[PDB]
């Protein structure tokens, strides 16, 4: 009723983006601030009502989550989906989804930190996203804040689904967030040990949001995704916006910590494995898998795995993450390790 065809289709069509609101029969409120920005407010908001930012498309070619979000919007508008939490749905960067690329000028998910950046289409976008976050979390209790940034991996992995929890002094690794991971059947969660520049990290660092960057499957065109493999996640996400089905029958996702961070020191840097190297590819102690100048790269422990490898990474930046399972527990409602 608010859309010509659907949230994702309208967003993708350049010829339609003026603000508009709408109140559903069940009391749910929908507000389209601008292209790809949809707020959903529950009929009966309370002090315990969650404020969830659900973003997708930070990278244009990662369509699966966009499709899931599109169906959730459709179900909420038809009353089929019960709405209990205040949400902000975002399809960031629709222009890149059209070019079917990761980005147009620069990786949007590296532009949220305080470093200096050159002017790019993505910079201006990131600038706008920081504003949307601010407006949505304004006058909300920190404990109610959630930010789920939905992505897709660019390479294979023994973990079809996994998530990354940002590093901040704020307690953003809660019991509810972890329960969500488990209910969603996310195979593993990587706990960052260093401040980042992602959209997820920005919410955690600046608004203490229970935030994650979630890798849902692989990249594929719209209508050509392996959607069934995301059924568990989608159901867990629907239960979250509806504040329902709070069970603990599922298994704990694997918890990883950063063994060490690899930084490119010289121009002559490379890995021995192929470019289609899978995330979480493990190594044995002392195994060489690359080299930086003269000094080779080899596993330190016996339980290390490589994550997010990138040999094109400019000099001085990180080329990879070495991770390993970690012994975890909850201390004062925060998931910590060791
Ligand atoms: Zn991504």
């Amino acid at each position: 009723s608010l859309f010509r065809q659907s949230f994702l289709t309208d967003t993708l069509d350049v010829h339609i983006v003026a603000p508009a609101e709408q109140v559903l029969s069940n009391g749910v409120q929908l507000k389209l601030y601008q292209r790809g920005v949809l707020e959903v407010i529950p009929e009966n908001p309370t002090q315990e009502t969650k404020n969830i930012i659900i973003s997708c498309g930070i990278h244009g070619d990662e369509t699966a989550p966009m499709e899931l979000v599109d169906s959730i919007i459709k179900d909420i508008e038809s009353g089929f989906q019960k709405v209990d939490a205040r949400c902000l749905f975002i399809i960031a960067h629709p222009e890149s989804t059209l070019a079917h690329t990761r980005f147009l000028e620069e990786n949007l998910n590296r532009l949220f930190d305080e470093k200096e950046h050159e002017p790019t289409k993505e910079l201006a976008i990131a600038d706008t996203l920081k504003l949307l976050v601010r407006d949505f979390y304004q006058d909300t209790e920190p404990k109610t804040r959630w930010h789920l940034d939905l992505h897709c991996a660019i390479r294979g992995s023994k973990h079809y689904t996994f998530a990354v929890s940002p590093k901040t002094r704020h307690p953003v690794r809660s019991k509810a967030l972890v329960d969500f991971l488990d209910s969603a059947h996310i195979e593993a969660v990587l706990l960052s040990n260093s401040p980042s520049s992602t959209f997820s990290w920005y919410s955690a660092e600046n608004y203490s949001a229970q935030a994650l960057t979630m890798e849902l499957g692989r990249v594929a065109r719209i209508g050509e995704n392996a959607l069934d493999r995301l059924t568990a996640f989608d159901l867990a996400l629907r239960n979250l916006i509806a504040e329902a089905q709070p069970e603990h029958l599922s298994k704990p996702c694997i918890k990883y910590r950063v063994s060490r961070t690899i930084v490119r020191l010289h121009d002559d840097f490379d890995f021995m494995f192929d470019d289609n190297v899978e995330n979480f590819t493990s190594f044995v102690h002392g195994e060489v898998f690359g080299h930086d100048g003269d000094k080779p790269l080899m596993a330190k422990n016996d339980n290390e795995a490589i994550v997010f490898p990138n040999r094109h990474v400019a000099i001085g930046q990180r080329a990879a993450l070495m991770v390993c399972e970690v012994k975890t527990r909850f201390e004062e409602g925060e998931l910590v390790y060791d």
